[PDB]
């Protein structure tokens, strides 16, 4: 048993205990009256949530039953008929209040992590200011060519190439009067400007304004301050350092402002099964919010003087988010009287909000997240407007529990299922006082795609779907919905992660298309993948780019509907025997990390060994290709048996450098993983919307329960 009676309610002794010891404390919330609210919130909401899933599965049967005896006006009038595609409403506006500038203002990278990993945690939280030097110089964006390549030991053909490529890009974004950044000889502040020695005639900022401040004494800065696209760059001034005396002018690093907000997960990138697994999270989230979070420890606030001469301070951390799991999965952290699981999304937003109180606070611990007032919460795979004001009223009801003001909690709308896409914004005006950002992606999205239209048809390869019309006119339409929905000035707009943790010259180059197109924020995978994605918001002024697309539609809900059906026999046998080799192996990869180890996000080699940071969300993708593929007779039952078979020794191989990996290979039937990802695929077909989770939680449960004797 082990647990603790409140109400209908019976709770795990490890989560009572934590809330009541580490959670409440600080708060000014009555225990036993957080725990009636909580009694009461679940018993309330609890039909509510059941009732939005099984609508789901009424859709869906009844979509499948179209496909299966079977144009676009027929199909687009089905949609509406059967409550799917939803009338849109009048045009409006959003009224969020109380949301900090990083999110309303500055456009820049944003950073999702595991808030199961402390020290990744930690990382993020102060990826806010990241170097330049150390960015360029440990990845290939400087290329690796003969003479400068990265050894043991510091190369100076290398750094000089750091070096330059830096100035050139202090003139492209903070240009002098005359001359270059590349020619200075010194910094110095005179009169509230900045002036910079040139080797003959001394110069000013084309754009004087760019000049936010410094340290040191004005007659001999530390460091130079400057702002461009309302991010900050700061230069530092040492000529006493290893690289700084190799350089003309003494500067030893071009520092960015980067992450200026992270996400910290608890759905997609982590393992949490049950309710020890759940409090690791909850201890760490609150270690964030209290500022106390150590490892390895939290950076403190950046002191500056202003170019006229008083004192002011910016923030030394990335603006939190945390994302809770969304309305699908229950976990028995909680259970009934009857001993049925609570709902975790309903759970989540309790705990991971009374947490979010200490984070509007100093002491006590010693750090704030945000400064005015708000609590910010990103609520995943959400089906349409019906579920986003489910978890409005989820929010309401929750910050009566704990004594906010109505709308403390706001909201981040992922786009990433077919319904939601197509009702998009029905979705943001059921949010629109709570929303503060709307993004797309790539995974989820297309793992929906092909369980939505199962029935209809093989459809392309993975690969293939990234460039398919749907997806394309996809993130057209979330920008579209955004900007004419007022986001500008008031909300995020955001796209999806870039994966090739190692490519880094392939992301400066290509990534650049997101800004672009409009988005004021995109996801990275690292704090040094987000201080390079950072020099693109330099080249790109988002501000102006979303001004030049409001009024205009790019997509239209054809565009949206078009499935992404494979044409008549479009693959050899070897391009179908290459994906599902790719395909086996993603999952295999990802899922002896999951089941055996409980990570849900690491660097794993691909097939062709490349290094990739996916989510959960890479299973759900590639178990449903596959699904797919055997539905309508691509692949066999044995094609698939066949391919598990010769990945999973390679993945093996994958692992050589892991203490704690036991092999899957050749004994395949006695690794729990090894069945987890051969369910996946044989079983696809049959999972709610395709999620993976009630198959992942059951064999990673099955995992630990035999761990345990
Ligand atoms: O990859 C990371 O840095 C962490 C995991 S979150 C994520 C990964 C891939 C696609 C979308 C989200
Ligand atoms: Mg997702």
């Amino acid at each position: 048993t082990d647990r603790v009676s409140v109400g209908n309610l019976r709770i795990a002794r490890v989560l009572y205990d934590f809330v009541n010891n580490e959670a409440l404390p600080g708060t000014d919330i009555d225990p036993d009256s957080f725990w009636a609210g909580v009694d009461k919130v679940v018993a309330d909401l609890t039909p509510q949530n059941q009732a939005l899933l099984n609508a789901r599965d009424e859709l869906q049967a009844q979509i499948d039953k179209w496909h299966r005896r079977r144009d676009m006006d027929a199909y687009r009038q089905f949609l509406t008929e059967i409550g799917y595609l939803l009338p849109e409403p009048d045009d409006f506006t959003i009224t969020t209040s109380g949301v900090d500038a990083e999110i309303t203002t500055t456009a820049g990278p944003q950073l999702v992590v595991p808030v199961l990993n402390a020290r990744f945690a930690l990382n993020a939280a102060n990826a806010r200011w990241g170097s330049l030097y150390d960015a360029l110089y440990g990845t290939d964006v400087i290329p690796e060519t003969d003479g400068a390549e990265k050894g043991p030991t510091y190369n100076k053909v290398r750094g000089d190439k750091v070096i330059a490529y830096a100035r050139k890009f202090l003139d492209d974004s903070v240009p002098l009067s005359s001359g270059s950044f590349g020619d200075a000889t010194g910094f110095t502040v005179q009169d509230g400007q900045l002036v910079v020695a040139l080797p003959d005639k001394s110069t000013g900022l084309a754009n004087p304004g760019q000049f936010a401040g410094y340290t040191g004494a004005a007659e001999s800065p530390t460091s130079v301050l400057l702002i461009n696209h309302g991010l900050h760059i700061e230069i530092l001034i040492d000529p006493e350092s290893q690289v700084g005396t190799t350089d003309r002018a003494g500067v030893k690093d071009v520092i960015l402002e980067s992450a200026i907000t992270t996400i910290m997960d608890f759905e997609d990138s982590v393992a949490a099964v049950d309710a020890a697994d759940k409090v690791l999270g909850y201890r760490n989230w609150l270690g964030l919010n209290k500022g106390d979070l150590a490892a390895r420890v939290l950076n403190r606030d950046r002191n500056y003087t202003a170019p006229g001469g008083g004192q002011f301070t910016l923030p030394g951390r990335s603006l939190m988010f945390v994302r809770n799991v969304g309305h699908l999965m229950t976990n028995d952290a909680i259970v009934d009287t009857d001993g049925s699981e609570v709902f975790e999304g309903i759970m989540d937003a309790l705990f991971t909000g009374l947490i979010a109180i200490h984070g509007l606070k100093a002491s006590d611990g010693p750090l704030i997240n945000s400064r005015t007032g708000s609590i910010y919460i990103v609520k995943p795979k959400m089906h349409g407007p019906a579920e986003v004001a489910f978890t409005c009223e989820l929010f309401s009801r929750v910050e009566d529990v704990l004594g906010l003001p109505q709308n403390t909690m706001k909201i981040g709308i992922m786009d990433e299922e077919r319904r939601t896409t197509v009702n998009l914004k029905a979705c943001i005006k059921a949010a629109a006082d709570r929303v503060v950002f709307i993004n797309t992606g790539f995974l989820d999205r297309t793992g929906d795609e092909i369980h939505t239209s199962m029935e209809a048809g093989p459809m392309v390869r993975k690969g293939t779907m990234k460039s398919q019309p749907w997806i394309l006119a996809y993130e057209d339409h979330n920008v579209d919905a955004g900007l004419a929905a007022g986001f500008s000035g008031r909300a995020q707009v955001g796209k999806g992660m870039w994966t090739m943790t190692e490519l880094m010259a392939d992301m400066v180059e290509t990534k650049i298309a997101q800004p672009r197109a409009g988005a004021s924020t995109a996801w990275v995978p690292s704090p040094t993948a987000a201080t390079l994605h950072a020099l693109h918001y330099h080249q790109v002024d988002v501000a102006a780019v979303q001004q030049g697309l409001a009024g205009k539609r790019r997509a239209t809900i054809e565009q949206l509907l078009t499935i992404p059906l494979a044409k008549e026999l479009a693959w050899a046998p070897d391009e179908i025997r290459e994906e599902v080799d790719n395909n086996c192996q993603s999952i295999l990869g990802y899922v002896v990390r999951w089941v055996d180890q409980g990570v849900g996000a690491s660097k794993v080699p691909d097939i062709h060994d490349v290094a990739l940071m996916e989510d959960r969300a890479t299973l759900r993708i590639s178990s449903q290709l596959l699904a797919n593929w055997l539905r309508h007779g691509v692949i066999t039952s044995a094609d698939v048996r066949a391919s598990l078979e010769r990945m999973a020794p390679l993945v093996d191989r994958q692992n050589a450098g892991d203490v704690a990996y036991r092999p899957m290979a050749p004994n395949f039937d006695d690794s729990i993983a090894f069945l987890a990802a051969q369910e996946l695929i044989l079983s696809g077909a049959q999972q709610p919307n395709g999620y993976t989770e009630p198959i992942l939680h059951r064999r990673r449960r099955e995992f630990k329960a035999r761990a345990a004797e």
